[PDB]
């Protein structure tokens, strides 16, 4: 190979508020002419000791590509250290200025922000998805050999070394931390294997956090446990249960025939259907309303409504909210997951989709989906990066059927039996907790706040409790309340729970 590549600055990632995310930090890359460097032998040594290597195995590896004109001696070193071995004036030693990525907030964002191959490519999240904005273009010099490797002429600088662009995400780093130490601490007070939290503006579409356990530190390149450079929230697919029944409930308020105030008889809270039995773990009811129902998370209930409906109602909902569907993120191995579906949908098909059995989603998609429920059935596209200019929004719930199923939602959250650990003091939240059985079990809580006017979309999702409750509205609704009650502070969002008298 005759001319060389000089390496391109790799753009800065920033959170959105201009804090540094991912640093192009200058390395040094050392190499050698093999030809020239057997001309001075009795300076190898000096050289193997320089960069920690053996004395004798550093010699066989020059003899050994002794005919080459080219090879590389060590990459990444320090600056200072890489003077070091230049400060030795061994001949036939050349260097490279080499980029490496510094990721400031460590482990906190290790997720979202991803991180790079040896080569300084994006390997996962943001930089290897905006790998093409964040490369740049590199450089080309002509260089004049002799015939073995004296840096003789450099007449023309043949092609500029093009710097990478400023990418600056939708993440609020203040909202990350928060998030982050708040996910880890549930995790350790439980028992989790795992977990993630998506935190979303409902107005613009922006993640403004995303946090994983387990988590690592991208700036530590030695042991990377793979498990722990999952992006769970975008890569894990669930069976999302009950927090799909807000979505079933705006099906029946959209159909004409149901009103919050009608009523479904759940006793003796099992339904057989032909083959398989629909089961509620409370099993003291009769009446209840579509409130109760959502209060009392009933699979009997909301099964009962599913049939009157019909299954392809909950369907259009579900696909609408983007369950089961592209995020259009274009993320690393992102997962889709399934949403279930049919020409004909049997009795058993309709009721386990009502009640998120027959179903796959990620956190994202899950946070996305109540997005739109809480700015009032508008799904506006969901974005990693800070929007300045908000795209249009899709209305895939009808206001007012959003509207009704918030205030349910907020009684979910607020009324008796209900949900209190989500309650986020100062204001009126609204959601809806999940349990999963995978025995092995998923918590999970999806919400907003303020019901007033809702601003932010949580979900916490808390993978293999080891506790003894393992129900999301005993392991999950306290992390949705602690999160939500700080970054709602953390937004200068006003308290909404004031007086009327
Ligand atoms: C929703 O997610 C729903 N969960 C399920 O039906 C699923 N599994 O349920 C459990 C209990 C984990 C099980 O072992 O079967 C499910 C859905 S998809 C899937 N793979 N698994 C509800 C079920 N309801 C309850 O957990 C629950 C608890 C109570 C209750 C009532 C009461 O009066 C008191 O005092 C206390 N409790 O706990 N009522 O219902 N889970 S959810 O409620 O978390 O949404």
């Amino acid at each position: 190979v005759r001319h060389i590549a000089i390496p391109a600055h790799r753009g800065l990632i920033t959170d959105r508020n201009g804090e540094p995310l991912a640093v192009s930090t200058p390395v040094t890359t050392l190499w050698a002419n093999p030809k020239e460097l057997m001309t001075a032998k009795e300076r190898w040594p000096q050289l193997a000791a320089a960069l920690g290597q053996d004395t004798k195995l550093f010699a066989d590896r020059i003899e050994q590509n002794a005919e080459r004109e080219f090879i590389y001696l060590v990459r990444g070193l320090t600056p200072e250290q890489g003077e070091g071995v230049i400060a030795l004036k061994v001949p036939g030693v050349y260097s490279i200025e080499e980029f490496r990525r510094f990721y400031p907030a460590g482990e906190v964002v290790a997720h979202a922000v991803g991180f790079t191959d040896v080569d300084d490519r994006g390997r996962e999240g943001i930089e290897l998805a905006f790998d093409e904005w964040l490369a740049g273009v590199p450089g080309k010099r002509q260089v004049l050999k002799d015939r073995r490797g004296r840096v003789i002429k450099d007449v023309q600088v043949t092609k500029n070394a093009k710097p990478g662009k400023t990418l600056a995400l939708s993440i609020d780093l203040r909202l990350q931390y928060l998030a982050h130490r708040e996910l880890r601490n549930a995790l350790l007070e439980n028992g989790a294997k795992a977990g993630s939290l998506v935190i979303m503006d409902v107005k613009t579409g922006e993640i403004l956090a995303m946090t994983n356990q387990p988590t690592y530190n991208p700036n530590n390149r030695r042991n990377l446990q793979p498990a722990a450079m999952r992006n769970r929230a975008m890569i894990d697919v669930f069976e999302p249960g009950s927090t799909v029944k807000p979505f079933s409930m705006s099906a029946a308020l959209a159909s004409g025939r149901w009103k919050p105030s009608d009523i479904v008889d759940v006793y003796p809270g099992t339904l057989q259907i032909g083959r398989y039995t629909i089961r509620d773990v409370s099993r003291n009811s009769r009446q209840l309303d579509l409130t109760g129902i959502l209060i009392k998370s009933s699979n009997v209930g909301i099964s009962k409504i599913a049939f009157d409906i019909g299954a392809e109602s909950i369907y259009s909902v579900m696909q609408q909210v983007g369950l089961g569907q592209d995020t259009g993120l274009g993320f690393p191995g992102e997962r889709v997951g399934n949403l279930p579906n049919h020409r004909k949908w049997p009795k058993a098909e309709t009721a386990t989709l009502a009640y998120g059995y027959g179903l796959s989603v990620t956190a994202i998609q899950l946070a996305h989906a109540y997005a739109a429920l809480a700015n009032d059935g508008k799904s506006v596209p969901l974005s990693m990066t800070r929007v300045d200019r908000v795209p249009d929004g899709v209305q895939v719930i009808s206001p007012e059927v959003a509207s009704t199923v918030q205030g349910m939602l907020q009684q979910v959250v607020e009324a008796q039996g209900g949900v209190f650990r989500a309650q986020v003091p100062g204001y009126h939240a609204a959601g809806k907790s999940g349990t999963a059985r995978k025995n092995a079990y998923r918590s999970l809580f999806a919400g907003f706040a303020p019901a007033t006017d809702p601003r932010i979309a949580m979900v916490v999702v808390i993978d293999e409790p080891s506790k003894a409750g393992y129900f999301g509205g005993l392991v999950s609704a306290p992390v949705f309340s602690k999160v939500m009650a700080g970054a709602l502070r953390l937004m200068n969002v006003p308290p909404d729970n004031l007086p009327t008298a």
